[PDB]
């Protein structure tokens, strides 16, 4: 029991909590993928990372509201986090925001604004955004 894959996951936690707070590549993704972290702790960790202006952290926190499985579904608060993420130059953050803006999902429907968000997401490396445009 003290050498299992679950023990190694427990040990990786604090490491990825740091990585996620500092927005290092794949750092919040690793938290999201880590089965030894329950959703409440995860929410706590992404919330602290987004408060530290981790673009990835906001982008993943946004999903909890968008989904409404672990916290009550709230499209508007989901969009606020995706927007905060995009403002922090998060590639996925701007892409997701542009889909929400084009549909009016949790934000006012605004295709013109969406097109500009997509141009930014494309500038940040989103091929999908570049192709939509």
């Amino acid at each position: 029991g003290g050498g299992t894959v679950k023990k190694d996951l427990k040990k990786a936690i604090q490491y990825y909590v740091k990585a996620c707070e500092l927005n290092e590549m794949f750092g919040c993704l690793s938290l999201v993928s880590n089965s030894q972290i329950n959703k409440q702790k995860l929410f706590q960790y992404l919330s602290k990372a987004c408060e530290l202006n981790s673009g990835n952290g906001c982008r993943f926190l946004g999903d909890f509201y968008e989904n409404g499985k672990y916290v009550k579904k709230d499209l508007r608060k989901a969009a606020q986090y995706y927007s905060k993420a995009c403002g922090l130059n998060d590639q996925d953050g701007c892409l997701i925001l542009g889909y929400k803006q084009y549909a009016g999902k949790g934000v006012v429907k605004n295709e013109k604004q969406a097109v500009k968000t997509f141009e930014k997401a494309c500038r940040l490396g989103s091929e999908d955004a570049c192709g939509i445009l």
